[PDB]
């Protein structure tokens, strides 16, 4: 629970480290947007 | 109180994590501008 | 003490959170620049 | 273990500090991508 | 003692806070680049 890092790439993609995993995707648009469920998993550990 | 993350997207929108929630909005232009009151809630928790 | 956050906006302005307040201004060019005295107070608390 | 800093350059390259060393490279695109194995070492300590 | 902050400006300059001092410079190109030996000191304390 909670992100360790949460930051943008210069194209506007949101990146986040959550439970040692790395995710990316376009940023959420509302509190109805389950961002983590639709984010792409781009790293399985070590972050 | 207190933000856990406070950062910019490349289009100039300010993003912030406050009390596990995610907020965005144009940055304040003066200390009369209550940013958190006018920011768009874009995540209800898990941040 | 020091800063809680210190980060750039995409237009090149340096932002900083210091003693719960939000500051912005052009980045310092030498150690003779008192950036905190020089920056614009854009938020009086809650940061 | 884990990263101490993880952030983007405006040229699109991902930078990270891991165990006091500095690395850069294209961001990972999947959890098969061993980013730290293929990243360019650009700093052997002090970070 | 490492860096407290390490981040880019949108023109590609790397900024870092180290022992409460603020440094800037082009990012290191390889592990043979002593960045902090050649970085510009732009803040002597308070960071
Ligand atoms: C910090 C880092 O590069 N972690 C990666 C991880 O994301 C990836 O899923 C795994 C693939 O084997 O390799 C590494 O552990
Ligand atoms: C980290 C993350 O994606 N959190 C979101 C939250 O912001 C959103 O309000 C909720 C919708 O049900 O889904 C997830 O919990
Ligand atoms: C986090 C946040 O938006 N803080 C603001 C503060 O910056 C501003 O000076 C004040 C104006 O009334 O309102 C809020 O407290
Ligand atoms: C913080 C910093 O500038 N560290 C560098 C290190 O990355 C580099 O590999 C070394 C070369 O001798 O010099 C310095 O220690
Ligand atoms: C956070 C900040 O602005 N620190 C500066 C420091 O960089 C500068 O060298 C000194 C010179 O007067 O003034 C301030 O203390």
């Amino acid at each position: 629970s909670g992100f360790k890092f949460l930051f943008f790439s210069p194209d506007g993609t949101l990146y986040g480290v959550h439970n040692d995993k790395l995710y990316k995707g376009t940023p959420p648009t509302s509190d109805k947007d389950n961002w983590l469920a639709r984010a792409t998993l781009i790293g399985n550990g070590g972050w």
